[PDB]
């Protein structure tokens, strides 16, 4: 039933589908920009980490955000910003044990999971220019059609 | 020195100028939004009026607001919600005799008068979206450089 | 309690309100785009036109549009392009003896006036962008909040 | 000679060349729209299939399609609609027994191939918007270049 | 055949028009940006003004232009940064007696007119975002399409 | 460090990205367009060939371009248009005994590197529409930030 993996990559998401990513690292998971006025990239900060500067590279930039993690579950951290000259700064975090993140494009908002697993929910981002939003993935992700919605939040809460 | 009056319009306010608007009816004096995380509408309530529903047109929307004014003064109530699926709440309010009320795109947030004059002040609203936030402006206005801050200040206090 | 009439200029308009523009010629009545996805010009034939070539100017190019009007009435043709490579075409007609055209943000999608008066109903168009579409309007209008869209129609079909 | 085979993937075909899908299962082919004013959904049925309503997950929901084949040969369905608020019909049939469907971008219409094996010619299908037209692949494809179209059609209607 | 004159304005020009401004004093002529990588503000010297520092109000701030006039003519300084942290520099002057001053939005590009009158010449500007890029205009000023740029160069170069 | 290699593709470059095309061959290396004002096709020239004509396959298309290369290193031929109807001519040339060559879309332009390794380096293309620009690679290919673009000259003019 479940289409993937798929490897890393950049490409332009459908509309009306999760597009669910398997973190396996602490470094950048996605970056998502319709390059007019919608920046996300999530950084995966793994547990127990004192509070601590560290360099990204996020959209050809070296940046560098200031990091904490004293759960034992893992954080992926939302970074936003609107346009190239703002600083980037925490939207929201997804506290996970099974390092599944979640972005979906529909009704015209870019919907993600964030709280902590295994009762993360999805919060919606609005655009203006949704079918734009392009992503670069740097780990191996799975489509699921929104259709079974409900399945990709039991991977997200409880893993694959 | 005053840069003004200019008619009523709706236009992109341009970073780092006060909007100094003279209100001159007991309806919205303005609407503002980026269609995105900040919608903030001013309505104007004479003095001396007890509390009572009134219907503005706000956003294209036929809005009700519960309103009162006990004071000699008028009162310019901010009207804010920070979704488009949330309802207003009264955030600040600007208790005034010279009917002047100002709005300036500066540092990342929109910057407004309140308190009562003559020692209104002012104070910040942060939003994710500077740059896309127009507005609609239903009376004359003037444009002042945040360069001559210390003078919209003495107008909003003391009038022209 | 109709806000207008507005002197011909160029703006994005609001989301949520109808734009109720008054035709006074034969020529190009609004050009519409947000230079990525969506062009459209309304031009208006005068009753009683045998089909020929007319030169008209539409987003600061000289453009012929083959055109006809048999009707007692005025018609108001939409010729509308997705890219700047693109031919126009007509994509929707009002023909009308009241001489209002309507446009409409709302909803993600672009909706005007079609058909012909007394019975000239709504349509909508789509893009990818809706909030940075801006008009250029050659007449005199009025701004109607969609909340009123009933007296909006009621407009259209049988006039001021 | 022959661009491919590619895995499965989401991509914007570029504008003149023929994508040329091998099909290998009674499932979706593939996915095609802009999100404007085009949706087309290929369906794969098997041989000798009395009349019968199958799911099918298009463009992220599922979908019911009564669906029919009493031929020897494969039917290659397209489901089409111009606008997500209709319900899709069958537009176009490809019957074939080499399993090939091919759809190309050209000249302001999308292209594709129907009637039966060895005898399939193309036929044209319009848009708005033909840029942003997106595609889905659910099989292994080819790519080949609208100056080389005689030798996908005899791949079409002969096998490779 | 001239559209215009305008009262004084912000707005967002549209792409592909001259906005050709008629200057009336020795100050601001226009103000323009797209706040990320575009700043330009012109300002008229009379003729005969020794080299000085003057003060100007751009962008809501007070900053001081070193200014001079050694010709019978007036003088437009383009004073321009691509950066908020940079200073502004005199890139390009148009030496002019008939004190009207050109800006166009076109091809990814700003063009501007330079040199002596009247034989003043357009070039151009580059920026990453053009359709942001907003004015704000001190003067009255005309629109004049691409299309009769022949016509703008003889008003910029002869009067109107 | 280094990202890729990638398998030959189509797709939308993020902006802000080096790519970095490995050429194994003496055909197409890469084609690039936004099917409105930008078309570029590099070719690949083995080393010692006379001044001739080859055939190549180019956005679909059967074209002949005028070829040589009197060196001992490969020459990588830049061949451009700005419009569908017009002609490719020779913009650019890459001599190279690396065979890498690069592209960037970054600050409203294309950047390439050009010249004779050791010392190739980069120039710019205008463009209108910089967001549009796709791709089609033949070769392996990386992916380096901007701001690793020394480490990208690096690896032009000296190989990995």
């Amino acid at each position: 039933i479940l289409d993937g993996p798929y490897q890393p990559t950049t490409f332009t998401p459908p509309i009306d589908y999760w597009i669910l990513i398997n973190s396996n690292t602490n470094g950048v998971v996605y970056e998502s920009t319709n390059n007019s006025d919608f920046w996300t990239a999530v950084v995966a900060i793994e547990p127990h980490v004192n509070p601590v500067d560290r360099q990204y590279t996020v959209f050809g930039e070296n940046k560098q955000f200031n990091v904490r993690n004293d759960s034992d579950k893992w954080k992926f951290l939302e970074m936003f910003r609107s346009s190239s000259q703002n600083e980037f700064y925490n939207r929201r975090t997804l506290t996970s044990d099974t390092k599944l993140v979640g972005i979906l494009k529909y009704g015209g908002r870019i919907w993600t999971f964030h709280g902590e697993t295994p009762r993360a929910t999805t919060d919606s981002s609005n655009t203006a220019n949704l079918n734009d939003i392009s992503i670069i993935i740097h780990s191996e992700f799975y489509i699921i059609p929104r259709s079974q919605e409900s399945k990709c939040n039991e991977y997200i809460n409880n893993g694959l």
